[PDB]
């Protein structure tokens, strides 16, 4: 559990559509180090092929973040914002918005009255409209929450983007220390999941792979949740069930699991998605999909927060179940 | 000074907790230039600045809007109860630093995909937990520090106020050339929570002439046009019922004097500034407001445009030394 | 002694009234410990224990919340205003103690102040007039002292004479000191802190220590409330909290191993130590209470132990503080 690494897998830039930021450079590098061969395809989808020979899996864990894109800049120089993805105007209320303009990365506050939007226009100091554009502004800049990681103690912490690119990093992890494996193996960041799943689409269809595991985040049992939340911080991976999951594919984690003692949560989901596994399951003739999920608390936020113990584990389970697995009858 | 003045800004120091650390920080920068330095035990600095005539109190609260522990449940969240005008929608997402009895620990409000269900995870399991790693009912926590400068000039933080008038009075202060005005320089406490500290201070100094050096709201967007003053503009200094008009006219002449732009803003009712309870002090003092404009109050983006701030300083310091003997019966 | 808590409980005193009843009976029981004992021109009760240092004020307020009659109808029933923090709420199916000068003479309210009808028995408004009431006459929740086990209780009217009892209780058994400690028993107290704002003035003390009643945990309060019954006495933290002087209280309840609570008060309390912090040129207070439940009604509730813990500390603190400095 590399926390300098983890830190920075999880503030490079990268807003679904805009991968080509920052986040995308450092998957590769840490991928090319172990693989056996890294492409990065039309939509910006990095594929990292581990030679085996059978069954093929791809794994996922996306690379976009959501955010905002500047709609247009009035006279005064304030910024009129939109959303990519589900942003939550509640959440961009007195906070911090880091834009990439034409001179570098830029700083923006939402101020307050002393939600809709439009009702959130972005300062960012400048007293007219060409005053903001030569600061770099323009119509199409994007921004992102303001990073700020904070570590609460031995195991919890918070910050912005733990979706999901705290998943990305437990992927990244479990692949740059995995072991033998007769599996032909495809480790995949990727691109507009927040958008669509339509990287993960693109990704699997070449790949076109009989296996395929979406590693995501999802919600843990937290304050006014009603007890309508089954997983929960500190206590392990969590693997979905339900029509989107493959029950041998399943029925073979729970083993790997049980094998290397491994604490894994069980999470209803009699839908699917919003997973890369979505669009997998659905891929040319059928996929065998599973999900491995990370817990964590106030998705979406600045603040998401998450235990270490549980990325700890998420990598130990990745990396065994891509060891673990051998040729076997998927139908259901 | 951007070192300097943000030092002022982050300084631990909630109303009734000036003493975590802006207390000393205030007193150590003005011992090198007063003649006197003392703390009441309500936690004012008063420094003084020995003249003849008129005497004059100067002061800028170095109390922080915050928060409080109410409870810890089992789960180990916090429950949090505001102290001064904090709102529950500037505290939704974001990071808040408390101080324990472990020293400062960090803690953050969630959200779901009124201050009772303001719930504040601080990364503990269990109440005894929160408590191991130093809370308890009573500890207090202010907005996490994040300072911005946005370009040159602009630059937005939490604790704008009054943090920056704080700063600005004390870098005149350590400016200040030569004065007939005896003058006292006063750090309250207390002012967020009913302007409780200058009331003492000022019955203690029992000044002829005081000014309150305070933020006020600039133009900004949803306003409706009904805010006068704008960043980049000048300090500013209110008009109306608790500002001394002899007093006011003077300020208007040291400004065009030393060519000080200055902004002038109504203010009809006696305001929520020290300036409040000096005015009606002991037998009535002549009062005024010299302000710094700021966008986005209460919040963590409060904004500032450092040529006000800059200006502000040196309308202050030529105010306190063109100060002379004069009648302000209105 | 349950039966001098029940007087100074049920002895009639509201805001501004406080002569009814209430003084004389605090005047007497202080001037029997106390070097000198007097009331100022508000009709606040100062009792003076000549000591060194540092001048502490105490203050506990004598006045109730309550009742005024704004005017008489023609069927001779009554139209009452609140004095203080009263709700119509709890004036449904209640008796009502008023005072006239022929006497004590009581009301009952029936089954938004404008649907609040008292009746007293008249059929005119001059038999009502001929029965001892005016514009002006005020009145209280009739007493109703209810001992529910050995050692809880509920009465009208703990707020805050269940305080009053508790500090004159700690002043008659008061030991040696060397602080110069001011006993009062301020009025106006809910209508403003008129009374202990113009006590603490003439007092001028270094030290002040507000006694008044608090919250306790009890049904629906969605565990917003700290302190429970039983738990002994209360300490609030906060801005009006001087640090240090806390810092001792809680020595000193160690020492005589005392139960203390701790309650946040995050904002400038609602007592007289409220008034009493910003005085002239500023003092260090505090403020020590006693928990009940059911806060301004006919039923505030509280527990005996709590009463007698708050004493024993008013009593330890009061022996056990001297000169030390205050600054935060």
């Amino acid at each position: 559990v590399d926390w300098k690494l983890m830190q920075e897998i999880i503030e490079a830039p990268g807003v679904s559509g805009y991968e080509h930021l920052g986040i995308r450079d450092i998957v590769v590098d840490v991928l090319k180090e172990v693989a056996d061969e890294v492409k990065v395809d039309k939509l910006g989808n990095v594929i990292a092929h581990f030679k085996g020979s059978s069954p093929r899996i791809m794994v996922a864990a996306h690379m976009d973040k959501i955010g905002v894109m500047v709609n247009h800049i009035d006279k005064d120089g304030y910024l009129h914002i939109v959303p990519i993805g589900g942003v939550l105007p509640e959440t961009l209320v007195a906070q911090r918005i880091r834009f990439f303009t034409e001179k570098g990365e830029r700083y923006g506050v939402v101020g307050v009255l002393p939600i809709d939007w439009d009702q959130i226009v972005v300062d960012v100091g400048a007293s007219s409209k060409e005053e903001a554009e030569e600061m770099g502004f323009r119509v199409g800049t994007v921004g992102e929450f303001a990073p700020n990681f904070t570590r609460l103690n031995e195991h919890r912490f918070a910050t912005p983007y733990l979706d999901d690119r705290i998943c990305l990093y437990a992927m990244i992890e479990a692949a740059r220390q995995l072991g033998d494996h007769e599996a032909d193996i495809y480790i995949v960041g990727s691109v507009q999941e927040e958008v669509g799943l339509r990287g993960a689409r693109v990704a699997s269809y070449a790949i076109n792979p009989e296996v395929g595991i979406a590693m995501d985040v999802t919600f843990a049992k937290q304050p006014h949740d009603k007890g309508k939340i089954v997983p929960e911080l500190g206590k392990g991976p969590v693997m979905d069930v339900g029509p989107n999951i493959n029950p041998k594919l399943r029925a073979f984690a729970d083993e790997v699991a049980k094998k290397y003692e491994i604490p894994l949560q069980v999470e209803p989901s009699p839908r699917p998605t919003g997973t890369d596994a979505n669009v997998m399951q659905i891929n040319r003739e059928g996929v065998a999909t599973a999900v491995l999920s990370i817990p964590i608390r106030y998705m979406h936020s600045q603040v998401e927060l998450a235990d270490a113990r549980d990325v700890d584990n998420t990598i130990k389970l990745a990396k065994a179940l891509l060891e673990e697995l051998k040729p076997m009858d998927f139908t259901p």
